[PDB]
């Protein structure tokens, strides 16, 4: 790090301790922010941590739907984010109106919503899932047909793994960050014939099918615990490469392609420091949304164990 960044890092750590904040970050945050965070993980790990933490003030570094999930789980704690416009482009593509439309079209099918969804959409869900637990959650539902959204690729992954009929909504909700080309895997196979290829379930099927492993970022981080490969090629957002290299410094981690989530990068050292200085921006939800959205979130944990 450089002298000017060094100064903000020290101030952030001092303010965090002084004001009683715990700092939660997602795996795609920039390295300088992961390094000042108290806990870094994927959505399921952040959710589980949000139910276990004891601090009264939380600074969340990620995108809005995650921050609001943490707030829904802690309605009486203060949650702040540095930039409220950090979001996911899939959120705008699924709406309460579309969910009601498809409930009417397919009555007697549960609505399973990926965590990358608005909090208002969550109030209409039967259950929430992340990419790590989507297969298990859907498997434990009684119905052989489910409505799933917004991510079509994750829904199709779930249908392959469960054999259930997964009606995805909207027509083509997808993560642009994970739209790798399958040819990139062909190329690394020739360049690194002994490497293992790990990709995200948000990837298109041709990419998933040519990979050695498919999983959430939390699952990716545990693969080198059981796979001795010297080299791993990583098909997810670039911020996870830094996470992996820090945790397993004696392996090599090659990005499948350079892929950057511009929304995840909206959080900087500068606006994270200002957030602690001003205790803003607070994450505020209508009380009815918290009331109704907590039920499908709690159900997600109930269907895991
Ligand atoms: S990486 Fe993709 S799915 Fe994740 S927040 Fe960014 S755009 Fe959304
Ligand atoms: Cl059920
Ligand atoms: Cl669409
Ligand atoms: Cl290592
Ligand atoms: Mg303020």
């Amino acid at each position: 790090m450089h002298h000017h960044h060094h100064h903000m890092v020290d101030e952030i750590l001092k303010l965090k301790k002084e004001k009683g904040y715990i700092i939660l970050a997602h795996n795609y945050q920039i390295p300088e922010l992961q390094d000042i965070a108290d806990f870094v993980g994927d959505s399921l790990q952040l959710a589980r941590k949000a139910m276990e933490l004891s601090e009264k003030k939380i600074l969340f570094l990620g995108v809005d739907f995650m921050a609001e999930l943490v707030k829904i789980l802690n309605p009486d704690k203060k949650v702040i984010v540095p930039d409220r416009s950090a979001t996911c482009p899939m959120l705008n593509r699924l709406t309460p109106e579309i969910i009601r439309e498809y409930r009417e079209k397919f009555p007697d099918a549960p609505v399973v919503l990926y965590v990358n969804s608005t909090s208002e959409c969550k109030t209409l869900a039967d259950v929430i899932c992340t990419s790590a637990n989507a297969v298990e959650v859907v498997k434990k539902l009684d119905s052989s047909v489910v409505i799933f959204g917004p991510d079509r690729n994750l829904g199709e992954y779930v249908a392959e793994k469960t054999g259930k009929k997964v009606i995805t909504i909207p027509e083509n909700g997808h993560c642009p960050v994970h739209q790798f080309n399958a040819e990139s895997i062909d190329a690394v196979r020739k360049k690194y014939p002994d490497a293992k290829v790990i990709v995200h379930p948000e990837c298109p099927k041709p990419v998933r099918d040519k990979a050695d492993y498919v999983g959430s970022t939390g699952q990716m981080e545990k693969i080198p615990e059981r796979d001795p490969s010297r080299i791993f090629v990583i098909g997810t957002e670039i911020g996870m490469i830094h996470k992996l290299k820090k945790k397993f410094p004696d392996r090599e981690f090659v990005p499948l392609e350079m892929a950057v989530c511009v929304n995840m990068k909206k959080n900087t050292l500068e606006n994270t420091l200002h957030a602690l200085q001003t205790e803003s921006f607070e994450v505020i939800l209508p009380k009815e949304v918290i009331e109704k959205a907590k039920k499908p979130i709690l159900r997600m944990f109930e269907l895991m164990g």
